[PDB]
């Protein structure tokens, strides 16, 4: 419990959006693949 919890909720959800952003960077690796390619 905490007076405010949301202040940590936020956190939460910010550590989803850092894997997001590392998913987003592999296919940053194929799309340069997908675009000499084309």
């Amino acid at each position: 419990h905490s007076d405010g919890i949301f202040t940590d909720s936020y956190s939460r959800y910010r550590k989803q959006m850092a894997v997001k952003k590392y998913l987003a960077a592999v296919l940053g690796k194929r799309y340069k693949q997908r675009v000499k390619n084309k």
